[PDB]
């Protein structure tokens, strides 16, 4: 909205692709975020000028509350550093939430287990799984109206191999000749409005399936993939944002491992 100040940085080269080893934009012109495709300095400026607030939601029920400490501590070092962050921890054990020291401009709310709340408190919602840890930068380069993350096991696979729900009886059904990517349900988000639309669409599709006595092969994730097939995300995050070094190592195609599973 407001003018960016004078900035000094390398001139982008029109005849020099940033990455030649991977696809950096989808067929519907949504960027695919890989290290080397963005200048974080320009992006931080753009979002700071808008005083952007990012909500980060995690669900820690039962034994998963044990992952909160590492999750929050690492988020403090790598997630949206410099911008306003509001952590939303949904848990069945309010008292078990660890007391983690937060940087300025960042807050955490514990919700024991309305959507209207999100609309007035944050500009974007990022929904992730709690049994993870941040190992590198995860910033505003991911912010957009709607984004999904490439599942680390299928980013190089053909659609036929994607583990979409294949039964026509399911609302999450996707035939073998359809599909752009296989997105993992452990990392998605976008504007509050778009995220609520996605979740509302998924919840309704799941109810319909339940009534028909059917459960999608990969539950929530199956419906997420159906939704993102019909409502193309405005950005797609590379596997840099959802990886497991123990199971997949550290391929050359990944210059950074930013968000990973906990052994
Ligand atoms: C970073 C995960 C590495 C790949 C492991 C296999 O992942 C599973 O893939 C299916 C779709 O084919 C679903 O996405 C499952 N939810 C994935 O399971 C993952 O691994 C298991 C062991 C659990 O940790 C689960 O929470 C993970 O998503
Ligand atoms: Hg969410
Ligand atoms: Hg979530
Ligand atoms: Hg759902
Ligand atoms: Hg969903």
């Amino acid at each position: 909205m407001v003018s960016l100040p004078r900035m000094v940085y390398p001139q982008p080269k029109v005849l020099t692709p940033c990455r030649k080893d991977v696809l950096v934009v989808t067929p519907w012109l949504a960027p695919i975020v890989w290290e080397g495709t963005f200048n974080i300095d320009i992006l931080n400026e753009q979002f700071r000028l808008q005083n952007t607030t990012i909500g980060l939601t995690v669900f820690a029920i039962k034994k998963y509350v044990a992952f909160l400490k590492l999750f929050l501590e690492t988020a403090e070092k790598h997630f949206m550093v410099g911008h306003r962050v509001h952590y939303y921890v949904f848990t069945d054990q309010p008292a078990a939430v660890p007391r983690v020291t937060l940087g300025t401009g960042r807050q955490l709310s514990v919700l024991e287990v309305c959507e209207r709340r999100f609309l007035s408190e944050v500009d974007y919602l990022v929904c992730v799984d709690v049994d993870m840890e941040f190992r590198d930068h995860v910033g505003v380069e991911i912010l957009t109206p709607l984004f999904g993350t490439l599942h680390p096991s299928f980013y190089g696979s053909s659609r036929e191999a994607f583990t979409y729900e294949r039964r026509p009886q399911s609302q999450a059904y996707i035939p073998k000749d359809e599909g752009d990517f296989y997105y993992m349900g452990a990392f998605f988000g976008g504007s509050v409005q778009e995220v609520q639309r996605l979740t509302r669409a998924c919840h309704q599709a799941m109810m319909v399936d339940q009534a028909n006595g059917i459960e999608a092969v990969w539950h929530d994730e199956s419906h997420l993939n159906k939704y993102l097939l019909r409502h193309k995300p405005t950005k797609v995050l590379s596997p840099e944002y959802l990886w497991d070094q123990q199971l997949l190592g550290w391929p050359a195609v990944l210059r950074k491992l930013r968000f990973t599973a906990v052994p």
